[PDB]
């Protein structure tokens, strides 16, 4: 209803609790002109919550905005197999690679 729609007019920060599955995270990110993007949910148990079109703000409560598609990548890949990692993303609000993580 109109709490829902207004949210997705203004933007929420939403916190996922990234657990590393056997083939990653269960996701993939493109490389988007406004940051990492949610492209595919390929696997919902290792990244519950997590939605097609959220954009990558931190990792670990370490900002990457300033990262590369490529170094965002690379750190989500470093994480072993069980891995707890909180993961921010910005979610609406305010409006090419794809790689598998």
């Amino acid at each position: 209803g109109a709490m829902a729609t207004l949210y997705k007019k203004a933007g929420l920060l939403v916190t996922i609790p990234l657990i590393k599955g056997p083939k990653g995270f269960g996701f993939a990110i493109a490389d988007s002109p406004t940051g990492q993007k949610v492209k595919m949910i390929l696997d919902s148990q290792w990244c519950q919550g997590l939605q097609k079109g959220d954009i990558i703000k931190e990792i670990y409560h370490q900002n990457v905005q300033n990262l590369t598609h490529l170094q965002v990548v690379e750190v989500l890949k470093q994480f072993p197999v069980g891995a707890d990692v909180p993961l921010l993303i910005l979610r609406g609000g305010p409006p090419g690679q794809i790689t598998k993580v």
